[PDB]
């Protein structure tokens, strides 16, 4: 049949593959090799970036956002530079949501001005300042939704009407959501991003991103982006595991968003956390937003504990079973303290401007046992609020 | 003791690798990860890319090289697209030889122009063109060498001096040489970059790039370049092999080299073929220089037949142990025909400007008997010519 | 703390694992190494089979299932035979149930008594032959359940009763079950052993084995039976991927499970079929002792369909998203007609002494929609049976 | 053509492998499959271990051994258990070379006897010795060569026309030659195994085993002996890790043996030296038999320190650039002290009786500059030696 015809579990599964037709293998097999061979100068000819193992994974992909092809990448960055550098040269300019990652953010604000692209960014959760901010030489909206570190959430529908209207692009980063829980193409975005080093791959071993998009965008990505500019590939080995754990995508963002939701009533509830922010909560700014455009509310959780930086500390010192790191998205619930660790190098007064406040603690809940999870976290709470 | 300061086969083997500490494990052990832990909220900030693998690779590239650091990229494109977008930003200029490999020149061509980075092309066979051609705002010169597709060289001592005494950095590709047929940096080059992908890791199965250079661009090109501009990370499995692959460095550039001295010297001697380039030969223009720069003459052969564009084809279509690939630099000997394969949709004058005559022939020549390699070269050959 | 402590979940996810030391990289590292060093002479005497990566794995399967410590080999075979071998010598006697693996039944009846090793086989689901078969040289009693191929069970701890009684071991074959659903150690056996090619890794891309047993036992099994008889090790990178399949463990059989009751009910509602086999179905001969012996009735279903040989041959022909193929225990649905496939070249009469009938047919239910797993059989069978 | 027809070096590099056929992937593909799918019921029926990477690695080394067939296994030991394990039964017997594999000895002195089969040892360097060993019930006679700790040699010539008279076939261990240095088929051996841990993958990384013999043999060894006895599996990933390493196996073992040979030279022009084994020195006892049943020596040397144990413990405390480690055949180089190592659990007198002396050092040379290994053993000695 066609794949693109079966309930989404069953394109996790199987899009994109089959069996390997010479030698029935299931398994997609691990083409690890830099090297093509042709069995004449006519055939060589007739061909004249590609692997088996990345294509079929860019195919599945492709299918699970519902767009028409989609290109592997060697990181999340790599997938997003690739993207605006394929689209943008000198003189061009960009609209871009305040509340994205800080890497992205690194990108836009020092690289590409170095380019002659310029930036301006804006509030997106106010889609009147990106209307705002449009110019005639802006080519590209770029957005991030839910935008850490507070969860709040973007109007992709609204913004992508409001960027085509002016006859730019719609880009967007689903990081955070994966196509199980957010499928910005069907709300009118024209391209995708993925860090796939989260929750696509999920189980915190690969490093790569991927685009998905038209045809006719994602060959200029493939054949001048990567192959002329950001150089980018995809070892055919991560794409092997990066399949290899998509398989699993759809149970594992049931359990953990189902994980997610029991953590977050819990952190509601107890009197030394002052602020929860998870999407799944009807406390949350934009609740009913995210009811229409997101299928589940996510694995990702931040919240502020009483006490500021020093109780931030004492908590995070404090777990047990939750582990201490910067990365999200995998099997194991991980935690941090922005202001304590990744953000110390950074101005008081100026990190708030970023949303990181000395309380904000932000977690990824994991696959364990929530009352475990829940059974640690009240455990270092209480340690550090006395 | 220190690794830079034994024998070269010696470093091949053991720089930058160590018996894993906690464990003795020799290898090098695969670190497949992409989240990395902390014991504490401080340990966490003191440390505020990195893959202990990688790092392996890296340490040991720098050796060999002699040059200050290392750093692995997803693509030999990756490697020098991130080092040039490093230097360079908008209103600055690049000289750069004309005999490089094309999609390097599709980036110098398209790609930096747009970004507003304007490239002069030159003959670096003649330094006097190099010099002609800087400018005040001249940051690089860019040379690769020997150059395909008729192995001219490049005198890397004297243009390094031109560069240096006008202010700019001197960049060189030694992918076709490799650290064991050349140093670059020890004749004043600033910057290496490679692309792996062919004699480093020698197996055909990796796709990747490194580039040496001094700690301080190296920093640079790692948290800025590679982390903010192009985001080509190296895969920890692809590290690990190449490693594993440039342990063999040594003792196949010796094999290599000696197999192309015989297969060059049958091809001379055969009336069929009008023309061998290989720096081997005495009757190589370039013929002393190639002995004072390299201490190897290399595996890599260019040759034309006798008959042009359709004999060119009959001889690849009747070799029966070489293998028609693009690729070089792998154990298996590779064959190709540009004007037939590659360059076939290109038009004949202006293949013609690029040095691809009709019936230039490509050949990487591996780890086979000479012997076998010779009797298939001759037989497709007798074929081709009648 | 002691990750014995922790949920089932909890234990999935992180048991046997733990950040590594050194690096701070959370995944497993892969060892691939055959080589370890050593310090000094002192060193390497004090230390006069071992792996950190299988280490881990062979750590988490033991507390799973609940036994002192677990041994790793390269495949479920190699677990059956490196198990007996070790516990068993010229001589000595087995009691095996007769509804096992079919190459297990070919080692005990062809292997085993060419070395001097008497074998009984009995139906174990009735324990009273199991006591009937024992001699004074019985040195195990040898089950697997669910068995195979109408999903019949064995009352694991009344065999644990018998067996020990009478001074023997019992071993039992956990693969179809996975500790999530079976814990035999738990029951009473004395040693469990599995094919992780099944359900353990569960992506269909492992051959392994592992065997679960107290320490003094598993020590044996590792210095001699491994060591000195089988030579069955796990290569490290099969047991990385094997650690990294199990982190899902817990959400893929809860999801099988649930799939698999679905398709069960349907086909058991459906009039084309004359029977289904499968445990969570109240019809079930032995549904109560399932209830308190499993938490789950598994992924496996197997049943005959209307029409003998040439319904079943016409069925699987018809299918159009399950996969023909012998394997089970994968995240893709899988089936098979023993008798048009595996079995055709075995005598009719003698097939249905296995349990093996011209229309039984076998269903591995994976991880797809269940309504198109049920659409797609709906159709084969209607094709298959006018 | 056909791959047996070529020079030795180009089946190294060819045989057993082919680009694939429906990508063209120069590499062989790393099928990392448990799963193999069908077409219809049919098909599945006609096929009825199996894997395409394992299959181009049994079909290479068989080309290279010049035997019909290769098998490959999960180590050296179960090449050498799953061979005689196929081969005998119980009331069967073996006669074996004394001087062998330390754990093939425990498996041929324990493991065998308690199943029914007996073993009588005997000094292969004897032929004599051998045939007085035989009886009617020899099925198999087993040797290594050459063998350690003293690199004396066996006439496998010799040996298999007195096996072959008494009906016996012969069993060749040729892990310390491999196939580049000694072929036991073509000097009448009817069997030969490996370890492929040592120099046919040859880099320190897979731990494998490989047989090869005649196809009615290997048969029966696949269906029976791994499938039905040692379940003794190499897994994909390993065979190709094995693939990759034997493309080098000429020019490494070429390099080892001249590194070796100047090792030697050193070792027994120095004072505080007692004895050098290696069969490349004149002096050595069976020296024109090793000319002609070798290609070359070997990598492998041992020696005697003056002083004994003391000396010898001094000695590998002192070197800087050997590894210690119990391992031989990679690219580092490696060295041991028995005595103080591996067998200080042992006797004194009991060692001797081994061949072990007190002051023996075993060593694997590698492909480091030769200068530097003699400088850091010269150093080492020097410092033990006073
Ligand atoms: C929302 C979001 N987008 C992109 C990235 C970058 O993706 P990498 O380069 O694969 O790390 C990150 C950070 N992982 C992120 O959190
Ligand atoms: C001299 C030279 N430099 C760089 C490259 C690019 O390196 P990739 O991106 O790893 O292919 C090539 C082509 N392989 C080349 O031949
Ligand atoms: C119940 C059961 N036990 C053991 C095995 C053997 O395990 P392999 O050697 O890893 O295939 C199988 C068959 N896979 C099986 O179905
Ligand atoms: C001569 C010889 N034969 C067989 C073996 C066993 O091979 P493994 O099981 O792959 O280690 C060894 C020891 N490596 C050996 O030195």
């Amino acid at each position: 049949s066609d794949c693109r015809t079966y309930g989404f579990n069953t394109q996790i599964v199987h899009a994109g593959q089959q069996p390997d037709p010479s030698t029935g293998a299931l398994s997609t097999p691990i083409f690890q090799t830099s090297t093509f061979v042709f069995d004449s100068a006519e055939q060589g000819a007739a061909r004249f970036l590609g692997n088996p193992t990345t294509d079929a994974l860019e195919k599945k992909l492709a299918v699970l956002e519902r767009g028409e092809a989609g290109l592997a990448t060697a990181s999340g960055i790599s997938a997003i530079t690739t993207t605006l550098l394929t689209l943008c040269q000198q003189g061009d300019h960009i609209v871009s949501a305040s509340a994205i990652y800080g890497c992205t953010h690194a990108f836009l604000s020092h690289s590409m001005p170095k380019f002659g692209i310029n930036v301006s960014f804006v509030d997106a959760a106010k889609p009147e300042e990106i209307r705002a901010a449009m110019r005639p030489e802006t080519k590209v909206v770029y957005i991030e939704t839910p935008a850490n570190p507070t969860l709040s959430l973007v109007d992709i529908e609204t913004v992508a009407g409001i960027a085509h209207q002016q006859g730019a692009l719609l880009v967007v980063d689903n990081t955070f959501m994966s196509p199980y829980c957010q499928q910005p193409l069907q709300l009118g975005a024209d391209i995708v991003v993925h860090s796939v080093t989260k929750y696509i791959n999920g189980h915190g071993d690969v490093i790569g991103g991927i685009i998905v998009g038209k045809q006719e965008f994602i060959d200029q990505a493939r054949f001048v982006g990567l192959k002329d500019i950001t150089g980018g590939c995809m070892s055919p080995f991560n794409a092997w595991l990066t399949l290899r754990g998509v398989k699993t995508l759809g149970i594992r963002m049931e359990r953990h968003c189902e994980n997610a939701l029991k953590i977050a009533r819990f952190l509601e509830g107890h009197p030394s956390i002052t602020r929860v922010y998870y999407p799944g909560l009807s406390s949350h700014p934009q609740y009913e937003l995210g009811q229409r455009q997101m299928s589940l509310p996510g694995g990702i959780i931040s919240f502020e504990i009483a006490g500021g930086l020093e109780a931030g500390r004492r908590m995070i010192n404090s777990v047990e079973l939750c582990l201490l790191a910067v990365s999200l998205g995998d099997t194991e619930t991980l935690i941090q303290h922005p202001a304590s660790m990744t953000h110390s190098p950074v101005a008081p007064e100026e990190r708030l401007k970023a949303g990181i406040t000395d309380g904000l603690i932000r977690l990824s809940v994991g696959l364990e046992d929530p009352e475990d999870i829940i059974n640690d976290l009240e455990h270092a709470i209480r340690k550090a609020t006395f």
